[PDB]
């Protein structure tokens, strides 16, 4: 899973 | 699954 | 952000 | 952030 | 798993 | 931040 901010 | 913020 | 595949 | 794959 | 910020 | 794979 990938996580952006 | 991804998050993007 | 951004996320692109 | 960015994330490119 | 990926974490960009 | 920048991840490129």
């Amino acid at each position: 899973g990938n996580l952006v901010s």
